[PDB]
């Protein structure tokens, strides 16, 4: 149908906007602490601690398969990155401190993206 295509055109535009958002969020991680999943070879007990791991590469695979239906789903995944890190790592570590910084710097990007998604529909 023509409806299904128009729907698909909007998913594709949401995907374009979220791609730009993802890039902007990932620039706030210049150390690449959150680039890739936590290694199970190097942290073998990780899944005893964290039940839903998340990272920027895994968000990128979902993004390019148009797997985010809305911004809420995308933000849930970004918060997992941050929240997992703040639980697994202690306060006085470079990892926890990197999460805090990504959260604070990410918030501004996310604020405007919500406006843009609401505004453009
Ligand atoms: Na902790």
């Amino acid at each position: 149908s023509m409806e299904q295509v128009a729907m698909e055109l909007r998913l594709t535009e949401l995907t374009r906007l979220l791609r730009s958002v993802l890039d902007q969020l990932q620039d706030k991680d210049p150390a690449r602490i959150f680039a890739q999943p936590v290694s199970l070879k190097e942290v073998p007990d990780y899944l005893d601690h964290i039940k839903h791991p998340m990272d920027f590469a895994t968000m990128r695979k979902r993004l390019e398969a148009q797997g985010y239906k809305n911004l809420h789903e995308f933000e849930e995944d970004f918060d997992l990155i941050i929240d997992n890190c703040m639980k697994y790592n202690a306060r006085d570590t470079v990892f926890y401190r990197a999460a805090v910084r990504l959260r604070d710097q990410g918030g501004v990007v996310l604020r405007q993206a919500r406006r843009e998604v609401d505004s453009i529909g």
